[PDB]
RNA sequence: AAAUAUAUAUUU
RNA sequence: AAAUAUAUAUUU
RNA sequence: AAAUAUAUAUUU
RNA sequence: AAAUAUAUAUUU
């Protein structure tokens, strides 16, 4: 079977083939054995794998900084960047409707569940096999701070949550001393204020937001 | 210290007695260093410990059915049910305030993140210890449920979730004397059906419900 | 046996 | 709530 | 049983 | 927010 082309990239050789196929095969292809179950488990799994790696390498080890940074790590957006190293989609077995941005990301979770279950439920073995493939990528996504949405959206949701209030944006500067074009706005919430410059009134408001995000992690 | 008593309950003696204490230290007690990042880890950890147990020990391994169970099995109220079996309350230490309901759950998450790490990050181990205790409980919190809904109710949520529609009950006949009669009702959904007998129509429907439930989990 | 009251069961 | 069945107290 | 209320589930 | 159904309660 062409399975071997995946085991090679994965770095593991299944002892129970149907298992591997199951995590790959979609319901539309066979409603009798699809990745619904494995996907469910894989979520909890992969999550742990990542949160663990994160908690262990996060610059600012604080839940106020982790929560948002984890969003991108356990998101289907990232799952594909990780799944692409496997070209998982090629091995998928879907029928009704071509591959979907989230269907693969859902297959990515099913897979690791399949490896986990095939190893005798050896968490340690599996977790390792997982770091051997993406630990580096995750560490990178963490060294940069990759967020799931623009800072402005994040900030808003944060404030509306904590204070049922949206942030305030005020323009402070539209020019420099020698008449150049640079915008300066003060993102503000409650009594917490920050500054942000940008080539645009918007780019300046996304900066000031990013700042008002840190200035709140520890409240 | 006094932790030796907790370690006696857990069945695990820390190498770094500080961890156990860091997990048991609430912000108020010592914002210097408390159970906050450690709980964040155990959050994902404990999540995986159960979702794993759930999947392999659930009557129905369908996402529609697992989702709601795993929802309670990880609630900040089910943890107190677990943690109290170790008096985690008398062991935690907070300065200003009192043991809140959902705070026992935040320290609980951090309690195993402590075992895990001190254990040398042995998920397999940190997982087996967890089962050594909270297995029977989790194994039961799946059958009854948070509210212990009655059979007819359970079936209805099942059918509505999977097919967006409710089942059909209908009386078939009565048996025995005129004072001590017995009813026979048929539970039916789409193309499935079971028969229930009872001293009362509902008693009978109920039984038929818990029979159509099994026949539905064996789909 | 009937009735009032109440409890239990079923029914509406 | 009503009915029917039984039980207990009560009246006849 | 009807109405009402509470909860839960699904739908708009 | 509403509709419908299930469970219980309450009033009748």
């Amino acid at each position: 079977k062409m399975l071997e082309q995946l085991e090679k990239k994965l770095g593991y050789t299944f002892k129970d083939k149907s298992l591997l196929e199951k995590a790959l095969t979609h319901v539309s292809y066979s409603k009798k054995e699809h990745y619904e179950t494995l996907e469910f488990l894989g979520d909890a799994l992969v999550n742990f794998f990542i949160v663990d790696l994160l908690v262990q390498y996060s610059p600012n080890k604080r839940e106020g900084f982790l929560s948002p940074l984890k969003a991108y790590l356990i998101s289907e957006e990232f799952f594909n960047l990780l799944a692409q190293k496997l070209e998982l989609h090629k091995f998928i077995r879907i029928k009704r409707g071509k591959i979907n941005e989230t269907i693969i990301g859902d297959v990515f979770e099913a897979l690791w569940a399949a490896v986990y279950i095939d190893s005798g439920r050896d968490a340690n073995f599996t977790r390792e096999l997982f770091y051997k493939l993406f630990k580096e990528d995750i560490l990178s996504a963490i060294k940069e701070g990759r967020v799931k949405k623009d800072y402005k959206t994040i900030l808003q949701e944060i404030t509306q949550k904590r204070w049922k209030e949206r942030p305030e944006y005020r323009l402070i500067s539209v020019e420099g001393p020698h008449h150049k074009k640079k915008f300066i706005v003060e993102a503000k919430i409650k009594e917490y204020r920050t500054l942000g410059e940008g080539k645009s009134k918007k780019e300046a408001e996304q900066r000031a937001a990013e700042e008002l995000i840190k200035l709140l992690e520890e409240s």
